[PDB]
């Protein structure tokens, strides 16, 4: 599978946008580009080959860490630090024969039995993203927590919040230019903190904003979406042209409707 590279030791806005476009190009071919919005390959019929992509982790601790990432969703499904490889409790048997493709030449193979979804990591973390920093110091410690894992140097909690910090940060960011915006910022200033709503409420509404994209009428939706703004007030989503400048991917849902061409 093929390797996409960043590191935290002298991280720059730059090094990270060239990361995050890296990440992107892995993920995504140009054959699926609905209202300038690339899609992810559909997961039906995808040859297993060409499934995963992996990001490959390193800090100025000297310390490297391999995630692997599902190119339907650009999901963090596992990881890999030296000798062991862990992986999130799958959704159902296709994707548990998927992951056994994934770092198959490793020592020691783990699946935990909790799924890697926002609301159990944030149960096992005993924080919600709202209160976890981001930035490239949480990500630097965090590399470093993912490494001491497998030998108990890293308390669960700590585990959990780390994988809260590389999803955010890799994937979400991949997911949306907002997201990647609001990262570099943390970045250019070397100074963390945690999302606010504006960053939460389009993490969460991913699903639904590649739906509503996807079954819109030359761009209308249907049923308008509900976001929040930095300060937690309502923004309203009527249309995908809003959001050409904030999603960067989306989620396939459907084959596109024939060209709607007048
Ligand atoms: N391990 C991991 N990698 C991710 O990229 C990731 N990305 C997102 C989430 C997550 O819970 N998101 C909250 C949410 O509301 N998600 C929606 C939208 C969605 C996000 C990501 C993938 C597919 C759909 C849903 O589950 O329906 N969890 C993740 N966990």
């Amino acid at each position: 599978y093929p390797i996409i590279n960043f590191t935290t030791a002298g991280a720059t806005v730059q090094s990270y946008t060239n990361f995050i476009r890296a990440v992107r190009g892995r993920l995504t071919t140009g054959a699926d580009v609905r209202h300038e919005i690339p899609v992810l390959p559909n997961r039906v019929g995808l040859p297993i080959n060409q499934r995963f992509i992996l990001v490959e982790l390193s800090n100025h601790a000297e310390l490297s860490v391999t995630l692997a990432l599902d190119v339907t969703n650009a999901y963090v499904v596992g990881y890999r630090a030296g000798n062991s490889a862990y992986f999130f409790h799958p959704d159902n048997q296709e994707d548990a024969e998927a992951i056994t493709h994934l770092f198959t030449d490793v020592q020691n193979r783990y699946t935990f039995a909790f799924g890697g979804n926002y609301d159990r990591l944030e149960q096992l973390a005993g924080n919600l993203r709202e209160n976890i920093e981001l930035g490239n110091g949480p990500l630097e410690e965090a590399i470093s927590a993912l490494y001491y894992y497998s030998t108990g140097g890293t308390q669960l909690p700590t585990l959990a919040r780390s994988f809260i910090i590389c999803i955010q940060m890799i994937s979400e960011a991949a997911r949306f230019q907002y997201i990647e915006g609001e990262m570099r910022t943390r970045i250019r200033y070397n100074r963390r903190s945690a999302p606010d709503p504006s960053v939460i409420t389009l993490e969460n509404s991913w699903g639904r904003l590649s739906t509503a994209i996807q079954e819109s009428n030359q761009g209308a939706f249907a049923s308008p979406i509900q976001l929040q703004r930095r300060n937690g007030s309502k923004f309203s989503v009527y249309d995908v042209s809003i959001l050409i400048p904030i999603i960067a991917l989306m989620v396939y849902r459907c084959a596109p409707p024939p060209s709607s061409q007048f």
